[PDB]
C-alpha cells in the first residue's frame, strides 16, 4: 500500500489493481468515500460534461472562456495522452505529482474497507484536489454514461450532453435511446441541461421530465450556423456573431457557448471570443506541421471516425492521404476504418502493446490494403518517408496511436 510519499508511478499501479474489476459503475461507494472526504460539492459552480464524443474538447471550451472571464477553473478530463497528471487541471495547468499523491494518500485512509476501482479513486482525487484549491468553477467531464459514472456523485449546476453515438454498448445498452437515457443521468431538477446533439433520442427528454431538468437544446432552445470564416450563435438571451472558427469541433464549441450562456455565470462578450479563439486540444484535429500535412485524430468508434472523414473531405484538395493507425480491440474496428478508407489512400498499420490492441495485421485485415509495421512508430517513420510535401498523413485510431507519435516527435527535438 503506497503512502503519501511513495512516487506517482506507484500509487497508479496500486489503484490499477485495487478494486476486483476494472471498471465497476455504481455510485454508492465511491459516494460513501467523497462523503467521509467532504468533496461531494468541489467548487460553488460545476457544470458536468457527458457525451458519446465531444466531451474534452467541450469542456476545454468551457474551460477556455471561463479562465478568460477571471473564474478560478478546475477540470477533470479523461483519458490522458501521455501523463495521467493531464487529467486534472487548475487555472489550465497540471497539479504537482506530490499534490497528486498526498491526494490519493487522503483517500486511502478515508475509504477505510470501501473498495473503490482506478476511476473511482481518480475522481475522488481530483474532486479532493478541486477543493484544496478554492475554485469558482469546476468542469467534470463524465468517465463512462452518465447515470452510473463516478462523477455523478456531484450534483452539476449545468448539466451538459455533447453528442450520442453508439460506442460502450457493453455497459450502455445496444442503441442511442438506451444511451441516451444513461447519459442524462447527470440531469439535475431545476437546472439547465445542454443537450448538442442535434438529433436527440426520446429518452433524453425522458429523463428531462423524470428529473424535472431544464432541457436547453440545439435545434430548439439555441442554435449555431457557419460560414468558411466564422460562426453565429443564438439562445433565449441573444445572438453572437462573427465568432471565431473554432480550433475545437464546431458543435462542441457551440454546445459549450450554450452551456455557458445558460450558466448565468458573468462571462464577458470578450472572454468568449477570446476562449473560442484558444481552445484547443492535442490529438483533436490537430495540425502539426505543413509539407506534410500532419494531423492527428484520436476518433476512436464510428461517430467520432465519420465526423473525422467529414474533416479530411474538407481539407485543401490534391496530394495522397497516408494514415498510421492503432486501435483497441473493445472499439467497433471495422465501423470506424469502413469510414476512414473513404478518405485515407495509403494505410500504414501498427500494433497497440496490449491487452486490448489490435495487432498490425487484425487492422490489415479490415483494409484489404496497407502494410503492417511493428510499431507506430516504424509506421509513423515509413509514412513520412513516403509522404511527398503535397500529401498528408494522418494519426489516427487510439489515443495511444497519436501518443506514440507525440513522443516519438518530441523526443526526436533533443
Ligand atoms: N462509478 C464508476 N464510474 C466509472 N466511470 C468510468 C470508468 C473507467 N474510466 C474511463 C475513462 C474514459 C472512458 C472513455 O471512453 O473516455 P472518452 O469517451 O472521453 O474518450 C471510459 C472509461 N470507471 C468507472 C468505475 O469503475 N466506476
Ligand atoms: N461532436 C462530435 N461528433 C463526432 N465526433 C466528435 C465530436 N467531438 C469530438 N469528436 C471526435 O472525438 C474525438 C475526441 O473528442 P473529445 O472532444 O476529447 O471528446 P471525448 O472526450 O468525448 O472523447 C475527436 O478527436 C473527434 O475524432
Ligand atoms: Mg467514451
Ligand atoms: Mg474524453
Amino acid at each position: 500500500t503506497p503512502q503519501a510519499a511513495s512516487p506517482l508511478a506507484s500509487w497508479l499501479s496500486y489503484l490499477e489493481n485495487l478494486h476486483s474489476k476494472t471498471i465497476d459503475l455504481g455510485l454508492e461507494r465511491v459516494s460513501l468515500v467523497a462523503a467521509r472526504l467532504g468533496v461531494l460539492k468541489p467548487a460553488p459552480f460545476v457544470f458536468t460534461v457527458a457525451g458519446t464524443n465531444g466531451k474534452g474538447t467541450t469542456c476545454r471550451t468551457l474551460e477556455s472562456i471561463l479562465m478568460a472571464a477571471g473564474y478560478k477553473v478546475g477540470v477533470y478530463s479523461s483519458p490522458h495522452l501521455v501523463r495521467y497528471t493531464e487529467r486534472v487541471r487548475v487555472q489550465g495547468q497540471e497539479l504537482p505529482e506530490s499534490a497528486h499523491t498526498a491526494s490519493f494518500a487522503e483517500i486511502e485512509s478515508a475509504r477505510g474497507d470501501i473498495s473503490l476501482t482506478y476511476f473511482e479513486y481518480g475522481t475522488l482525487s481530483a474532486l479532493w484536489l478541486f477543493k484544496q484549491a478554492q475554485l469558482d468553477v469546476v468542469i467534470l467531464e463524465v468517465g463512462l454514461g452518465g447515470r452510473l459514472d463516478a462523477t455523478n456523485i456531484v450534483d452539476a449546476d449545468v448539466a451538459v450532453v455533447t453528442s450520442i453515438a453508439l460506442d460502450h454498448t457493453d455497459w450502455l445498452g445496444p442503441d442511442r435511446e438506451s444511451i441516451g437515457r444513461e447519459k442524462a443521468g447527470i440531469f439535475r431538477s431545476e437546472k439547465p441541461a445542454i443537450v448538442g446533439e442535434p438529433e436527440m433520442p426520446s429518452t433524453i427528454a425522458d429523463v428531462a421530465q423524470e428529473k424535472g431538468a431544464l432541457l436547453q437544446r440545439r435545434g430548439v432552445e439555441w442554435n449555431y450556423s457557419v460560414t468558411d470564416h466564422d460562426w453565429a450563435f443564438s439562445d433565449a438571451h441573444g445572438t453572437l456573431e462573427n465568432l471565431p472558427l473554432p480550433l475545437v469541433p464546431q458543435p462542441n464549441a457551440a454546445t459549450a457557448l450554450a452551456a455557458l450562456r445558460a450558466s448565468g455565470l458573468e462571462v464577458s462578450e470578450n472572454a468568449i471570443r477570446d476562449g473560442i479563439a484558444s481552445a484547443i486540444l492535442p490529438g483533436r484535429f490537430q495540425i502539426v506541421s505543413e509539407s506534410p500535412r500532419v494531423i492527428f485524430d484520436v476518433a476512436h468508434n464510428p461517430h467520432a471516425a465519420e465526423y473525422l472523414t467529414g474533416r479530411m473531405k474538407a481539407l485543401p484538395k490534391n496530394g495522397r492521404v497516408l494514415a498510421v493507425i492503432g486501435m483497441l480491440h473493445d472499439k467497433d474496428i471495422a465501423g470506424t476504418l469502413a469510414w476512414l478508407k473513404s478518405v485515407v489512400d495509403d494505410w500504414y498499420c501498427a500494433p497497440l502493446e496490449g491487452p486490448r490492441g489490435a495487432t498490425a495485421e487484425q487492422l490489415l485485415e479490415h483494409l484489404g490494403n496497407g502494410k503492417s509495421f511493428d510499431s507506430v512508430a516504424q509506421a509513423w517513420d515509413a509514412a513520412m518517408a513516403d509522404a511527398k510535401a503535397e500529401d498528408t498523413v494522418l494519426v489516427c485510431g487510439s489515443f495511444h496511436t497519436v501518443a506514440h507519435v507525440m513522443e516519438v516527435i518530441d523526443a526526436r527535438r533533443s
